[PDB]
């Protein structure tokens, strides 16, 4: 088994450390506020003092802490201790600090991966966790068995900010879902009706819609938003309309779907109304692609 | 089989009539265009050339129009030829809508139902499809046989305005869903990259990510936003941050998401960075409520 060190012990990085411990890995961990490391200490881990000091026990090295400055600050100064080692960045971050920190690393002899953890901390190491990598093949392909104590390990290419753009654009589609979630909710509530009252009816619902997923695509990729067109543009903006109304009436506030409303009703008036809804994604894509 | 009467007859109003057709009841159809009224009496339709002989050929009349105003100045002229028949309003609308037809119908003695389709087109008849009613249960239960032709018939309170209010709040989160959805396709469409290469990976990443309401819906009706917490709401908004900077930096409009970006700082900045993300429904949910 593959020493493995893990550098941040939040809520992910202890369970990350927690699914290689189970897994028999030799783990060594540190965190900046040390009391973080007790139990895990406790359980067999090796608690480095230092940064250097945890680097230097493993050949693959896993950093999980909040977000690019806390990566940087931490590993800047550890540079000479990661020398010749497999660096794996599971903190969240955009493609352009992962194509920089790709740039440092093959300037001082790192190897290195940046990946997105598609998982929540009590799913690591569960059939629901999938991890997406991107980087140098060679480096996902010897750490591969490693990386798949924690899920899934899905390697998305080798240029470096691959990962971190497919993991954010999960979460893009995921927030926009959990914004339509609580807005749902605040007009149940609006009457009185408890959130659990909706939510049975409110799961299927979205779990079957979500299969506009790839209708969607496909409109998108042939960029044919006319053709097997069953709710129109024209009828979904006079229901979105009804529930902004229907919101307002009630006292929420619909600011989070103002956006979107405002959108679709352009896009009526600019005579799209007969396309599907998907078109809307002709106004906020990147002008060299529309 | 009862003979049932459907007015209106656009892509959902069609479906409708299909499903009545199929399941061999007598049905009266009626358009404002009749050319699409024409079309179904080549499948078997009885073609009203008026709503008023329309509604008088059945006990049962269901009116699929674009919205209230349409129903209206469809319907208000034959006011006295629907006394003594049940009208189911299908029509998407506001529970104000649906309360003032109320009054209306009983002022009339015209029976009434008010209902909401959660389902397309081509879903009518499957499965897939379920009707969300509001009036009298025994109403409901009178036409439930005729109704379940449809799809499931889930009756959800005796004040007609409750079925409008469960629509619009299902179609309330499935418009948040749609956003994220094309807010991550434009992300990965700006590298390039065809949206149904992302769309396998989303469709599942949705499918589960929405097991979140059950227990978005228990923190709300808690109250608790803190116990069993396990991706904070400091981390989620630094997630965010980087997923709006990605979209700004490939020259995406990420206008869609940034209005609950903007919520969640605000609850941060508030204090409740170490609770979970439902928090932010106390910033939208009506007065009376928080
Ligand atoms: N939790 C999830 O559901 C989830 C899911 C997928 C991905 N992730 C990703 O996992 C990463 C960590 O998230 P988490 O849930 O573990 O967050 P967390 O529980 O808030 O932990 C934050 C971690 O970052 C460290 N940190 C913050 N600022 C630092 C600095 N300036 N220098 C050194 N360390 C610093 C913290 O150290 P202290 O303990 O000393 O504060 C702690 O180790 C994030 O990038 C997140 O996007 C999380
Ligand atoms: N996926 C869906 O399609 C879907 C799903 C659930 C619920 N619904 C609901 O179903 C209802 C109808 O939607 P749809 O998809 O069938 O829309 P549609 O295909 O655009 O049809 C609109 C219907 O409204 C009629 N109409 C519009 N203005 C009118 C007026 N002033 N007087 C009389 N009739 C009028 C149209 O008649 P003409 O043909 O003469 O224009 C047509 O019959 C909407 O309230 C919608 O929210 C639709």
């Amino acid at each position: 088994a593959t020493p493995v060190t893990i550098i941040g012990l939040g809520a992910m990085g202890t369970a990350l450390a927690n699914a290689f411990l189970d897994a028999g890995h030799s783990t060594t961990v540190w965190n900046r506020t040390a009391a973080r490391a007790t139990a895990l200490a406790a359980r067999g881990a090796h608690h480095a003092e230092t940064v250097t000091e945890a680097i230097a026990a493993s050949p693959l090295v896993i950093a999980c802490v909040l977000d690019y400055d806390a990566f940087h600050e931490t590993l800047a100064p550890a540079t000479d201790a990661l020398a010749g080692r497999a660096l794996v960045n599971l903190t969240n971050g955009t493609p352009k600090q992962a194509r920089e920190t790709a740039s440092w690393a093959a300037d001082h002899r790192i190897d290195y991966l940046d990946g997105g953890i598609m998982a929540i901390p009590p799913g690591i190491a569960t059939p629901d966790s999938f991890i997406l990598y991107s980087g140098p093949l060679g480096t996902f392909e010897a750490h591969r068995s490693t990386l798949e104590v924690l899920g899934a390990a899905n390697h998305v290419g080798t240029d470096h900010g691959l990962a971190s753009l497919h993991d954010l654009a999960l979460l893009t589609g995921m927030y926009g879902m959990f914004a339509g979630i609580l807005q749902a909710f605040a007009l149940i509530d609006s009457e009185g009706i408890p959130a659990g009252d909706l939510a049975p009816m409110l799961t299927n619902w979205l779990t079957g819609m979500a299969h506009s997923v790839a209708h969607y695509a496909q409109q998108i990729d042939t960029g044919d938003y006319e053709t097997g067109v069953v709710s129109n543009l024209a009828m979904q903006s006079a229901g979105f309309a009804n529930l902004v109304q229907a919101g307002e009436d009630q006292g929420v506030d619909v600011g989070l779907l103002r956006p979107l409303f405002e959108l679709m009703r352009h896009q009526v008036a600019a005579g799209y109304g007969n396309g599907d809804v998907a078109s809307v994604i002709e106004l906020i894509r990147r002008e060299e692609r529309r």
